[PDB]
């Protein structure tokens, strides 16, 4: 539960991270992607180059790839803090992020989605039939699924370009989406999640009880986890599309949300992040500290690590 480092340096919040067993890289409103030591709390580089809020992040060992309000992804060179291509072809902020060895997938306030070949910069196909913002995606070798403002999910082929199947039925944006080879698990604005037959595009389940929007999910082969303006964390069986637990204890929005085997981490509006025990849906810890919202976090065995509003990464230690 306690406080293990507070990484300073952002001049805005802290929109995304990611970190691994050596480093956190983040993502900020200040334009920057900042690279830091998780042991030491040492900034080791700030890449700069982004004219506007960096929305979105991804790396690994070789790079990292950003998103920005500026309409560009660039890549960059996570050993030397170089830049190594900017991707530009979006007409409007990058909101979302995916990449892989080869290619580097954005989805865009523009609403479109672009393939592209993240050796070369290359733009290879834009995915157009969305009416508005694209949200939130996800891909694998032979698809696409994307989440839009327009309040559908559509699934392309990512070779092609074609678009495979539109699913319809939410009445609001839609903000998150995750997916396997069965099924697409989708959360909205209009509060509730569904669930979709990826081949069939049918409407396998509308998990109802939220009482304000769905910011955030996760799932595997037994339970969907939800976050939501309500304040709430929902756990649902995703056989029955039935609530397992509600989990009460934020002051305000959830944001954000991880899960595993045993516990439930959740982010919220009220600066704080809290862990839970999945199984009964009792709190374990609140971490306290943070003096704004929390947008982000991520967590192993041992840490968790937030990111927020009042422009600071936190890296706590999850047992106590």
């Amino acid at each position: 539960g306690q406080s293990l480092r507070t990484l300073q340096g952002h001049q805005s919040a802290v929109t995304s991270l990611q970190f691994n067993d050596n480093i956190v890289v983040s993502g900020s409103d200040d334009s920057t992607v900042k690279v830091w030591d998780i042991k030491t709390g040492q900034s080791l580089r700030t890449l700069q180059g982004h004219q506007s809020a960096v929305t979105s992040l991804q790396f690994n060992d070789n790079i990292v790839v950003s998103g920005s309000d500026d309409s560009t992804v660039k890549v960059w060179d996570i050993k030397t803090g170089q830049s190594l291509r900017t991707l530009q072809g979006h007409q409007s902020a990058v909101t979302s992020l995916q990449f892989n060895d080869n290619i580097v997938v954005s989805g865009s306030d523009d609403s479109t989605v672009k393939v592209w070949d993240i050796k070369t910069g290359q733009s290879l196909r834009t995915l157009q039939g969305h009416q508005s913002a694209v949200t939130s995606l996800q891909f694998n070798d032979n698809i696409v699924v994307s989440g839009s403002d327009d309040s559908t999910v559509k699934v392309w082929d990512i070779k092609t370009g074609q678009s495979l199947r539109t699913l319809q039925g939410h009445q609001s944006a839609v903000t998150s989406l995750q997916f396997n080879d069965n099924i697409v698990v989708s959360g909205s604005d209009d509060s509730t999640v569904k669930v979709w037959d990826i081949k069939t595009g049918q409407s396998l389940r509308t998990l109802q009880g939220h009482q304000s929007a769905v910011t955030s999910l996760q799932f595997n082969d037994n339970i969907v986890v939800s976050g939501s303006d309500d304040s709430t964390v929902k756990v649902w069986d995703i056989k029955t599309g039935q609530s397992l637990r509600t989990l009460q204890g934020h002051q305000s929005a959830v944001t954000s949300l991880q899960f595993n085997d045993n516990i439930v981490v959740s982010g919220s509006d009220d600066s704080t992040v809290k862990v839970w025990d999945i199984k009964t849906g009792q709190s374990l810890r609140t971490l306290q500290g943070h003096q704004s919202a929390v947008t982000s976090l991520q967590f192993n065995d041992n840490i968790v690590v937030s990111g927020s509003d009042d422009s600071t990464v936190k890296v706590w230690d999850i047992k106590g």
